[PDB]
């Protein structure tokens, strides 16, 4: 019996949703995403794991008078995408990069209904930006930047104390990608990782340090 979905205000117009999965060897691990409010419209930044929690999340906001306009998933793993099918069934627009949609299909999963490509993509002009730093945690990982509040949702790319699951990682590229991200978002006020506490821009430096070490470990026997 997993802990309940949490929904907590992070800043004006920005909520963190936390859902939970059992990870063998690690206990119950939180997954953080966002909900971003633009006027009367809400956007899910990552879905919870399940259709059920995705519904709870949508219903919490719709009951309060917001209209769910879209979700964007930061990478293909289930902790970002598990609710896509349910959203698609409710005709709620779902977004992922072209590469994320490829890796969803390869993994045997339901795709987002809308895709995009390129280093920079506006989900909502001047409000919600998607940036591709390069491969790291996965080949497709993107981050989401909220310019007005200087909030960066780093997803499973931001890994200040350890890299986590390396199964789908590109460890050769992660340090370059992390250097690029650090160079680009140094004025972030809040940096939101998937699997640890909210911090500030220092999480970009710590992620780079972890990526560098990870690549070194990979070259041992
Ligand atoms: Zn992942
Ligand atoms: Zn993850």
């Amino acid at each position: 019996s997993l802990p309940d979905l949490k929904i907590e205000k992070l800043d004006e117009g920005v909520y963190v949703h936390t859902s939970f999965e059992e990870v063998n060897g690690w206990g119950v691990v939180p997954k953080h995403g966002l909900v971003v409010l633009v006027n009367a419209e809400a956007y899910l930044i990552d879905t919870p794991f399940t259709a059920k929690d995705t519904e709870k999340l949508v219903t919490w906001f719709v009951e309060r008078g917001y209209k769910i306009k879209g979700s964007i998933s930061s990478h293909f793993h289930s902790d970002s995408t598990g609710g896509i099918e349910w959203l698609n069934s409710r005709s709620i627009p779902t977004y992922a990069s072209e590469l994320t949609n490829e890796l969803l299909k390869k993994d045997g999963k339901v795709q987002a209904t809308n895709s995009f490509s390129g280093v920079n993509y506006w989900l909502v002009k001047n409000k919600i930006e998607v940036f591709y730093p390069g491969p790291g945690h996965t080949p497709d990982n993107v981050v989401v930047w909220l310019p007005e509040r200087k909030i960066l949702f780093g997803g499973c790319f931001i890994k200040p104390y350890g890299l986590g699951n390396l199964g789908d990682a590109n460890i050769e590229a992660w340090p370059k990608s992390a250097k690029l991200l650090k160079s680009k978002y140094g004025k972030a006020k809040l940096v939101v990782p998937s699997h640890s506490e909210v911090g500030d821009a220092s999480l970009l430096k710590l992620t780079l340090e972890q990526a560098v070490k990870g690549l070194n470990e990979s070259k041992k026997p």
